[PDB]
């Protein structure tokens, strides 16, 4: 196994997959590493399994048609190795806690969104559809370029948006266009 977390790639209190290399904090994992299990296996092995038993699951879909999927049992582990895949750049650090918004010349969002909070309304079975889970992600960066304006720092959300866009992309097998 691996001797660092790999989401945040520190060492420390490490939980190892039993079907691959990887290693997990606690709270990097998502869902948070099971308590039993032997073996246990990481979302990384989860996900793999489900694309090897239904290969066609890969073939090219519509955004739109994801959208309104139910988030039943496998909806669910695919938006929680989405929002992993977030995460796992060191630059969620910006996205993660919840926000405050005092500058000069810019009022805050009407509804300030956060990584942190999309992990809580995850695990606590909020969505009831993938679009509620894509459209909370989507919130974050909307709600970051709007506020820092023309301040560089704006690019920070354009940055992450791209990564949270090329994996909601691949994970869902969003059918390739120009
Ligand atoms: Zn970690
Ligand atoms: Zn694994
Ligand atoms: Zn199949």
């Amino acid at each position: 196994n691996s001797n660092i977390c790999e989401v945040c790639n520190k060492w420390g209190r490490l939980f190892c997959c039993d079907t691959c290399p990887r290693s997990f904090h606690e709270h990097c994992h998502i869902p948070s590493v099971e308590a039993n299990k032997n073996p246990w296996s990481c979302i990384f092995c989860r996900i793999k399994t489900i694309q090897e038993r239904c290969p066609e699951s890969q073939s090219g879909h519509q955004e739109s048609e994801v959208l309104m999927r139910q988030m039943l049992p496998e909806e669910q582990l695919k938006c929680e190795f989405l929002l992993l895949k977030v995460y796992c750049d060191s630059k969620s650090c910006f996205f993660a806690s919840e926000p405050y918004y005092n500058r000069e010349g810019s009022q805050g969002p009407q509804k300030p969104m956060w990584l942190n909070k999309v992990k809580t309304s995850l695990n606590e079975q909020m969505y009831t559809r993938v679009e509620g889970f894509v459209q909370d992600m989507r919130l974050i960066f909307h709600n970051h370029k709007e506020f820092y304006r023309e301040d560089k720092f704006t690019r920070l959300g354009i940055q992450v948006q791209d990564i949270f866009e090329k994996n909601f992309r691949n994970i869902f097998a969003i059918q390739e266009t120009s």
